[PDB]
């Protein structure tokens, strides 16, 4: 129960099976003392807290609240920090994810996805006898609504749904007004079970601004009509877009729905580990130099098992020789560059005669940090002296 | 070893101490929608068919195999491999060795350099088990000295294999100077490091005359060390991959395989498909074989346009290196059984996002929200690190066991 996994990678010696993650400090792991198996995933406590407090300081120019997507870390320890620093809820994608977040103390989850399949539905139904828990999922088809309605009725629960709008050539969401009206009608056939709680879209399938505005404006018109018809079962109704790349455009268009006093706008941002200019990169992967077979080629103990290829090639940022007081920063001018990532190894180009030895450590930055998280069941949190203060568990 | 109550791809797990091997008692049936989709599904009868085939193959040709476990990291599967004749399991990292040890593997060839005090300590802890045999690779004086000093300081002994490499390659000594420097360094730790043999990965090379030359060098270095009596293990181990280049390796290692001073150990990959080198290359010699044993099951979530269905399967569930998922079976809840999907149905996955996939279908397809599709993937072993728990089913789609992974 929120205990360190003694068989995971990227850890030091774990002398019991019930050592609380938050008690990791008593194990006295220090990264520089080689207490920890490399490769390891390392969050800097000072930077994580910086990024949290930075986001907390953010005063929006518009009436909008944030439900950051949790799928990139799947770490309820981080979700709780996000919620205590002002997030409205967590956006998740699967029933499995929702259960994980719920048992990690998240009390509001926007499942930005269709809920389908008997076990996925039951996994959500299991959380719905908690009167303090708030849940939403998306609907975009009559069949999907009927499946939800029949199931949740059969287990005597209520389920909040958001009508999802979509676009031609897009992903999910109703494509036109006739579909929209059929989906809305289907919901009224389960009056004691399904509860229309708002409207949702993902505007980022579109590329041009005029298309985005026109899509946002159709969502506003549908929302205002449902307000006027008193067809929402939640007060306020929720209107949600991604609002990342299109943050400004989404806010401008969605204000028109808010002006009813009956709708709250909820946006669904991504990674906090890099609203955004002052965020600091909080995660590095640390690996050993295992072999330097040629004067310009080093082999590193880091592979695709440790670092998502969709995160981008790892970039050497720090160098540390065991026995030294501290690491040193690697300057771009040194030309240390990963030119190959295999399963468990990386190829590092170095200038001939570089001061690098087998057994040295390198800390790597990665461009899209959160995408790497799913390669790590345990992520370390370190203080500025590289002492591990906490272990973060993930639920992938 | 118990079922993780918080994992994906499972049914209702009603306790925290349900043994993985007692999964059948939970009575999960895939077609009854007892299990959360997406799920990774191994077919028991196919896994067993593949193991039995490799067992029969090893008896025909006398080959010693240490199959790669790095791609599945599933000691339940490792144990079956060893029970049906594997010589040991080949692994990549100290963490993996420890997991395999914990899962009852009694011989590991770590086909990698062992570097770093915690990594070394993790291996040292296991060496207190006198029934466990371990090997790792050395390719540098610095690496040999770091191992020697560490294992001497914990009063243990370590078997190492000299790794031969090639210019522009991966690891391994490049030339005779480098080779002799590594061997000499080994001899500086006479009661700690035990030279147990010679290893290479020949498929860094692409042309055949190069591979043969490299293999020939391996045989020559081994023979030389046999004559000088530099090995501290009888027999000494000579190990090549012998998968993608199985037929060439088999020929070149002829004389080492024939002697009793040396045992040849090959390192095949995936036993969950016909697409493994040792099997593809054995066909000439052989003239029902290896079958694909894994499929990923997912729901249809939305059919928003007549030619486009959205599937609850993403890059979180299906590794890019495994290949694009291909629809293979279709099941509508309430029905007796799935149906086979042929290419002529016109279903094809055209996009895989984080948690969703795009399925092209012909307008008017026999498909509905809430149906399940089973997908084939080209390299099934390579998708295991997306799953902490993998289901095993019997022919009636009843879950008979859950397989845990150590990634
Ligand atoms: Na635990």
């Amino acid at each position: 129960g929120a205990t360190i996994d003694p068989y995971s990678k990227g850890l030091g010696m774990v002398p019991g099976t019930s050592i609380q993650l938050t008690d990791a400090a008593r194990l006295e792991w220090n990264l520089l003392n080689e207490d920890v198996s490399l490769p390891a995933a390392v969050l800097y406590a000072d930077r994580v807290e910086h990024n949290l407090k930075w986001m907390q300081a953010f005063v929006a120019e518009y009436g909008v609240k944030l439900a950051p997507h949790g799928k990139t870390t799947m770490a309820p320890q981080l979700f709780r920090r996000q919620l205590e620093t002002g997030a409205w809820g967590i956006t998740l994608a699967t029933a499995h994810q929702v259960r994980a977040a719920y048992h990690g103390g998240v009390s509001r989850v926007l499942m930005a996805n269709q809920l389908v399949g008997r076990r996925n539905m039951m996994m959500v139904a299991e959380l719905l006898s908690d009167p303090e828990f708030e849940f939403f999922c998306l609907v975009d088809s009559v069949e999907g609504v009927e499946q939800l309605g029949e199931f949740f009725k059969s287990v005597n629960k209520q389920l909040q749904v958001l009508l999802e709008l979509g676009v031609p050539g897009g992903r999910t969401g109703v494509r036109d007004a006739a579909q929209r009206n059929a989906v809305l009608e289907a919901i009224t056939r389960y009056p004691d079970t399904l509860k229309l709680a708002g409207v949702e879209l993902y505007e980022g399938v579109l590329k041009e601004e005029h298309e985005v505005r026109e899509f946002l404006q159709s969502a506003v018109a549908v929302t205002r009509e449902l307000v006027e018809q008193e067809r929402f079962a939640r007060a306020p109704a929720v209107l949600s877009g991604a609002g990342s790349a299109w943050y400004d455009v989404v806010a401008e268009e969605f204000v028109k729905a808010s002006e009813t006093g009956k709708v709250e706008v909820v946006l669904r941002p991504g990674c906090y580990l890099t609203m955004g200019e002052g965020l600091l990169p909080a995660l590095q992967l640390w690996a050993y130099v295992q072999s330097i077979p040629e004067p310009d080629r080093a082999i590193i103990g880091l592979g695709k098992r440790d670092s998502a290829f969709d995160a981008g090639m790892p970039e050497p940022a720090r160098h540390y020789r065991p026995g030294n007081e501290a690491p040193r920063d690697i300057a771009a001018s040194e030309g240390w560059e990963i030119f190959g990532l295999m399963d468990q190894h990386a190829y590092l180009r170095i200038p001939a005669g570089a001061d690098l030895k087998v057994g040295d450590m390198i800390a790597f930055d990665i461009s899209h940090p959160c995408l790497t998280f799913d390669k790590w069941r345990q992520v370390l949190v370190v203080d500025p002296a590289y002492r591990v203060t906490e272990v973060i568990e993930t639920f992938f």
